[PDB]
C-alpha cells in the first residue's frame, strides 16, 4: 500500500508514535518518507544479505525473520513479511523496540541524513490530527 502524507501521519499516531521516545509524529513521517517513500512493500537488499522492508525499512539482521540473513536475530518475533502489510501495526511496533535500543531514531540512517535538525512537523501541516 502507498500511503498519502496524512493517512501515515494518523495511522501512526494511532499506534503510538507520537511523541514515541519523546519523537514527534513528524520525525516518523518524515523518515517513512524518506525510507520507503511511503509504501508499505518496499524492499532493499543490503551488502551484508540482509533486508529491509516496509514503510520503515526494519532490517533483517537484528529485527525480523526472512530466513535469509545467516547469524541473524529476531528481536521483533515476526516474519519480515508482516512488515510489509497495508496494516502497520506490526511496522509501528517493531519500531517502537528499534527507536528504545540506545540510539533513539539514528537508527534510521536516512532519518539521521535527512531529517534530523530539519523542519519535521510540516511533514503533518495540512493533517486532520
Ligand atoms: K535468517
Ligand atoms: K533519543
Amino acid at each position: 500500500k502507498v500511503f498519502g502524507r496524512c493517512e501515515l501521519a494518523a495511522a501512526m499516531k494511532r499506534h503510538g508514535l507520537d511523541n514515541y521516545r519523546g519523537y514527534s509524529l513528524g520525525n516518523w513521517v518524515c523518515a517513512a518518507k524518506f525510507e520507503s517513500n511511503f509504501n508499505t512493500q518496499a524492499t532493499n537488499r543490503n551488502t551484508d544479505g540482509s533486508t529491509d522492508y516496509g514503510i520503515l525499512q526494519i532490517n533483517s539482521r537484528w529485527w525480523c525473520n526472512d530466513g535469509r540473513t545467516p547469524g541473524s536475530r529476531n528481536l521483533c518475533n515476526i516474519p519480515c513479511s508482516a512488515l510489509l502489510s497495508s496494516d502497520i501495526t506490526a511496522s509501528v511496533n517493531c519500531a517502537k523496540k528499534i527507536v528504545s535500543d540506545g540510539n533513539g531514531m539514528n537508527a534510521w540512517v536516512a532519518w539521521r541524513n535527512r531529517c534530523k535538525g530539519t523542519d519535521v512537523q510540516a511533514w503533518i501541516r495540512g493533517c486532520r490530527l
